[PDB]
Parts: structure tokens; sequence; C-alpha cells
């Protein structure tokens, strides 16, 4: 696979998160392929079941929910190991006001470059601290 | 440069990294370089001078820094683009205890390969918040 076909597929994830459901969420990974947070406070390993369930839990917070690629300039390829990296904004609206932040992605392609195999996410956790305490705070 | 080019370059980097002086942590830096810290509640910009001045700050409380790759198979070189990803480990002795945690950083390299002309860093920003916490409870 060429370095245009690894950030293509990159692309298409990304394309397909931000319809949002669980089945496109899953749409462009292998099944077998886990999800790894990055950062100790925060990590966590989902396989495709679970991202499933994850992305209905947070339908149950989000009404919308988009990222994007900020800078095609900032992608990093490594066509020997099938990675990508991207530099997103998550944009959002939530039952507990606006959701507004970056995280980095980096996509493990499989070894046609066509699915996604492996992802790890880093995001602002102090911001998704902030973010849950606010849902900690819902009354009525 | 070849792809073991800009990892020994990077290598070096984190070497005279954990030397953690002034100094050290610019030998290997090109004059104009800037260091970028990732994710909008640690967002920060610094050039040569600023890179030392904060590096002599935050030696007023950590008093030994190591930062490892945690995996050399895990990183991810860019030829093209001449960048450089660890995913890495943190251990720092302060005056408040152990710090311990993880952090991933990306290195875009000179043409020549030999020096580091630009710098990500992405940190555990909760964790940033938890020590800075640690700190404000110093007492006597
Ligand atoms: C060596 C450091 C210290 C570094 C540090 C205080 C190290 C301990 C940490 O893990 C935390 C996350 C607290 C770090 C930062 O806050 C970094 O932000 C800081 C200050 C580094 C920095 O920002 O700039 C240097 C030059 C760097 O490594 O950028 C390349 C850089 O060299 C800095 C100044
Ligand atoms: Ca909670
Ligand atoms: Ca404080």
């Amino acid at each position: 696979p060429t370095r245009e076909d690894l950030v293509a597929t990159a692309k298409l994830f990304i394309a397909k998160y931000n319809e949002f459901t669980p089945e496109s969420i899953i749409s462009v990974r292998t099944p077998n392929s886990v999800s790894h947070r990055l950062f100790p406070t925060r990590n966590a390993t989902r396989n495709i079941g679970e991202s499933m369930e994850a992305c209905a839990n947070a339908k149950e917070v989000f009404k919308s929910l988009t990222v994007s690629v900020i800078d095609d300039n900032d992608t990093i390829v490594d066509e020997r190991t099938r990675k990508v990296v991207f530099y997103l904004a998550s944009r959002g609206d939530t039952i507990v006001g606006e959701w507004k932040s970056e995280c980095i992605f980096i996509f493990q392609m499989s070894e046609d470059g066509k699915l996604v195999d492996r992802i790890w996410a880093g995001f602002d956790t102090a911001y998704m601290d902030e973010f849950e305490s606010r849902l900690d705070g819902i009354t009525f």
C-alpha cells in the first residue's frame, strides 16, 4: 500500500466516524482490531463490541460529534509499519453543553492497507475530567 | 536521511533530554526550532530561549527526570517528512515525590537529519493538574 493508500483509509475511518453510529464507527475496522487510549489516567482497550457499546453510550450524551484533521501538513505516515498519525479537532453538542477539544489519533492499517487494524487515541485528559465533572453534576 | 538516521537523532535528543539542563535540552536542536505542547488546556510554543527558561524553572521541582521509549517496535518514522514519533514513559523525582506518567513525542528533523527542527509533545494533562495540586500542598 502506498502512502496515499494509508492516508485514504484513515480519512475513510474519519468520514464514517463522523456518522456517529455503532455501525459506522466499526465499518473501517478489522473485526479483531483494538482501540487503545493513551495516558495512564485514561488508559483503556476496546475491541469492536466494546467500541459499539461505547459509541451507543456516547450517543446518550452527545447530540452531535464531528472530528476533522486540522492540517494535512502535520499528518505522519510510516509506509513500513502502515501507520498514520492525525491531529484532530473534535466539536460536539451534549446534554451538559458544548464539547470542544483536540486529540491525536494513530492508525495502524492492515497488510493490504484497506482497513484499520489498531487505533491509539490521545485526548486532552484534563478536559475529559472536566467534561465528566459536568456529567457527574446532573440533577434534574 | 535514512530511517535509521532519523531515529538515532531522536534517541540522542532523548538522551540529552534526560541530562535535563537548559543547555543539554537544546544541544540537539536547530537555532530556530520550536517546541509545541499539544492539547488546548496546555497549549504552548517555545523557541530555544523560552525552552531553556522553562527547563531551568522546572529544575526547581524536578530533581531527576527519565523519559524512556516503552517499545522500539511501536516507533513511527516518516522519511518523507523526517518525523519520528515515540511513546514514552516519564519518571521523575520531585520535591513532592515521584512523577510517573506517559507522553508522546513527535520530532521533525532538519534536512540533513542531524538536528531536531520541530517538536510536539503530548502530555497527560489531568496528571499535570494533579501534580500541580500536589505542589499546592507543600506546607512546612
Ligand atoms: C525538560 C523540559 C521539562 C518539561 C517538563 C517539566 C518535564 C516533566 C514533565 O513531564 C512535564 C510534562 C511537567 C514537562 C513539561 O511541562 C514540559 O513542557 C517541559 C517544561 C519541557 C518543555 O516544555 O520544553 C522542553 C524544551 C521540551 O522538551 O520541549 C522539546 C523541555 O526541555 C522542557 C523544558
Ligand atoms: Ca464521574
Ligand atoms: Ca496551583
